[PDB]
């Protein structure tokens, strides 16, 4: 395969290369269902906002 190919987070499409969020289990282009084969980093967050 590819020696290290981290790159930017969430899947890509497996048919739009979409990059979608890891929170995302669909795709927004071609709402291509994502590709269970993927892995996701589980405990993993939308990093969203705190402090009110
Ligand atoms: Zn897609």
């Amino acid at each position: 395969g590819s020696s290290g190919s981290s790159g930017p987070v969430g899947w890509q499409c497996p048919g739009c290369t979409f990059i979608n969020k890891p929170t995302r289990p669909g795709c927004e282009m071609c709402c291509r269902a994502r590709p269970e084969a993927y892995q996701v980093p589980a405990s993993y967050q939308p990093s969203g906002p705190s402090s009110g």
